[PDB]
């Protein structure tokens, strides 16, 4: 079914290095704002996000923390990654769990997914994905409760080996570091 064939199309996936835009929209479909950057991924939960238009940030997991930087504010914030993914599909990428597939309804039209929750808890209502057979992730956005919707237009997907540095985040020089980790 639409569940088993994206799980399929993920476990394609192993690591890749993208370039992504960024278009977020109203509820009546205009413009709130543009933006664009890298993804570094490493299955099952390792990812380096960098938006570099129109303001800088980095989000790193390295499996167990999620580490937001701005270093316009020069700021950095540490989460557990679980607390932090808890309201997304994470959990279907990083292990493979009948259990977890089973809180969404999953509708599919060639390579276009829709995963909506049963239970819809937090912000976000809905996800959408555009992957092949070949495991390219195209496009994904998040639909949040107001229907403000993420999307985010992936190209130049190198599927290589990264370098696990790329899922090690150290606080630069004098940023200061906000630690959300409850031990
Ligand atoms: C295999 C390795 C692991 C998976 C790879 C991950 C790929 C990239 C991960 C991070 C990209 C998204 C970060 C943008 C959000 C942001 O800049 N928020 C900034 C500041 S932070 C505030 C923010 C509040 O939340 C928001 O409003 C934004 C929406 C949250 C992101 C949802 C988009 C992904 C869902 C689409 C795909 C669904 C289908 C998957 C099929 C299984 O909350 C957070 O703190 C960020 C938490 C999100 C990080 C994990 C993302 C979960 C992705 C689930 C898997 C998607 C698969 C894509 C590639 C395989 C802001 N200004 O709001």
């Amino acid at each position: 079914d639409a569940a088993s064939d994206l799980k399929s199309r993920l476990d394609k996936v192993s690591s890749f290095h993208a370039s992504f835009t960024q278009k977020v929209t109203d509820g009546s479909g205009a413009a709130v704002q543009e933006g664009q950057g890298d993804l570094w991924v490493k299955l099952p939960n390792l990812f380096n996000w960098h938006m570099t238009q129109p303001d800088e940030s980095i989000l790193v997991s390295d499996g167990k923390t999620l580490w937001f930087y701005n270093p316009f504010v020069e700021q950095a914030t540490a989460t557990w990654l679980k607390d932090a993914t808890g309201n997304t599909p994470f959990m279907l990428i990083a292990r493979n769990q009948s259990s977890d597939w089973q809180q969404y309804n999953i509708k599919q039209n060639g390579d276009d997914f829709v995963l909506t929750p049963k239970a819809s808890n937090g912000n976000l209502k809905q996800f959408t994905i555009n992957v092949g057979r070949d495991g390219t992730i195209h496009q994904f956005s998040a639909v949040e409760q107001d229907d403000q919707r993420s999307s985010y237009q992936l190209k130049s997907q190198q599927n290589g080996a990264v370098d696990a540095a790329k899922f090690t985040f150290t606080p630069p020089q004098g940023v200061t570091v906000d630690d959300q980790r409850k031990g």
